[PDB]
């Protein structure tokens, strides 16, 4: 990439290295992800390429996709901070409820949009939620492993975070639905509120059991079909569901009601992004200006 002038290496994404770069003709600053090997993912590459038309205020724009000599470069709209960093910076005081609500509402608008266009994210986490000084928050890095793939390592020795993984994925479901994104966003909502990850598992089974210890071990009553899932084991311990007021104190009942709907075990009972937008929790939603230190 000579049309680009690397500013600095930002980090090492889930597929490759990420650089901050400047386009030497437009002068625009962007985030450039370099991915990687014989096979040339023709379908994977095409999948990604269609995301260029997925344009919405709460989705980080995918400016270009360039396949050239054993490498795939994704050029993205640049934002200066992510939610993981903002949450860490706000840990002592906590993010104000009006800002939590604004961010949740905006993320639901973005998901409602992608889901309406049959696009799933599949790996939502604070680190891929980008924020700016105007109070906006945007979804980035749509995995779409549906025709690309999602390994247990980014690309070179890097532990995959399972904290936001929906239970159906952990139980081996082969077909992900839009509900997996709602589950992840529910986990993120809880984390913004309590300032601690909801289910910080360090292995797939520890992740699954942390979910069961809090929400109760699922059964055919609350999740028809759960006992026939690929990785379901009759030997799973049977934990009682914890009182929900214990999980995200001191969130009010409007917030708790919405969270409970985003965390239903049955993907078919889990609330959609479009329906969540209409939840009473958003009756007084506004768009505060966060104080960001860049
Ligand atoms: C999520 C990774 C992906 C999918 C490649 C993102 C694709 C879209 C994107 N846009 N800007 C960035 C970006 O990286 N900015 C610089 C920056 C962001 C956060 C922080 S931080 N940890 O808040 O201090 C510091 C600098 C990315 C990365």
């Amino acid at each position: 990439m000579e049309n680009f002038q690397k500013v600095e290496k930002i980090g090492e994404g889930t597929y490759g290295v990420v650089y901050k770069a400047r386009n030497k003709l437009t002068g625009e600053v962007v985030a450039l992800k370099k991915i990687r090997t014989e096979g040339v993912p023709s379908t994977a590459i095409r999948e990604i390429s269609l995301l260029k038309e997925l344009n919405h205020p709460n989705i980080v724009k995918l400016l270009d996709v360039i396949h050239t000599e054993n490498k795939l470069y994704l050029v993205f709209e640049f934002l200066h901070q992510d939610l993981k960093k903002f949450m860490d910076a706000s840990a002592l005081t906590g993010i104000p409820l009006p800002l939590i609500k604004s961010y949740l509402f905006q993320l639901l608008q973005g998901l409602a949009f992608c889901h309406s266009h049959r696009v799933l994210h599949r790996d939502l986490k604070p680190q891929n939620l980008l924020i700016n000084t105007e109070g906006a928050i945007k979804l980035a890095d749509f995995g779409l492993a549906r025709a690309f793939g999602v390994p247990v390592r980014t690309y070179t020795h890097e532990v995959v975070t399972l904290w936001y993984r929906a239970p159906e994925i952990l139980l081996g479901c082969k077909y992900y639905s839009t509900a997996v994104d709602i589950w992840s966003l529910g986990c993120i909502f809880a984390e913004m509120v309590t300032r601690r990850a909801l289910f910080p598992g360090d292995s797939e089974i520890d992740q699954l059991f942390r979910i069961f210890r809090t929400l109760g071990t699922p059964d055919e009553v609350v999740w028809p079909g759960v006992t026939s899932m690929p990785d379901y084991k009759p030997s799973f311990p049977k934990w009682a569901r914890q009182d929900f007021s214990k999980v995200v104190p001191p969130l009010d009942e409007d917030g708790r009601s919405l969270l409970s709907q985003m965390l239903h075990y049955d993907p078919n009972k889990r609330i959609s992004a479009k329906a969540a937008l209409a939840h009473p929790f958003f009756q007084d939603v506004t768009k505060p200006v966060p104080h960001l230190r860049l």
